[PDB]
């Protein structure tokens, strides 16, 4: 390969552990760290990197949004979200929409009306 | 007791199944059928909606979007996701972000290297 990957992740363990994953792979020269997106954001104008490793939750801001920016700039850049965030965090938590519940199909009936007593304790 | 729902489905039989379901318990007076967003807007322009069971895959846009402008808008309603679909789905079907994978914390040893073959291949 020999292509540049950025790991942007806030807990430094996680930060530790891309980087030993990725060196047990190895087909890739360097590896740069980054624990905010204003860190990220000076490296891609610095140093050319090929993939990016990102996050949602980092410390200055949110990763989604992040990434609709490096979309809207068109950045050389191709992104793999690594993250502990699902479809209920994405909506509520890095879209701000505002949802009751997020109902996964196929559901059972019990689920369903877990669903709608989180709408009356609203 | 006595509140209004609407249904925003696609699937005629799953809009039935969401119908069952809701008077299975039953806390209602109406609710509310739609297969498309804009047979939804129509309604909620038109009749008291206090909250909607909206999918993300509807026949004239995408669910998310539908939501976003929902909220943009500001409307008094209570937006609750019935949806077959996960977060990959979110990112780059619905928000059209070109991910490469979602890796969903946390992950195994081996699925680090599918998530960076799908690089591979791009």
């Amino acid at each position: 390969a020999a292509t540049n990957i950025l790991i942007v992740e806030d807990d430094p363990m996680v930060q530790f552990i891309h980087r030993n994953y990725l060196e047990k792979i190895g087909t890739f020269d360097t590896i740069y760290s980054s624990e905010t997106i204003a860190d990220a954001k000076k490296l891609l104008a610095s140093r050319s990197i090929q993939l990016v490793l990102l996050a949602i939750r980092l410390k200055d801001g949110n990763g989604i949004d992040f990434l609709t920016d490096l979309r809207r700039t068109k950045q050389t850049v191709d992104v793999i979200l690594i993250t502990a965030a699902n479809e209920v965090n994405i909506v509520n938590d890095a879209l701000h929409l505002g949802v009751i519940d997020y109902l996964i199909k196929p559901f059972t009936l019990e689920r369903f009306e877990k669903s709608i007593q989180r709408y009356r304790t609203k």
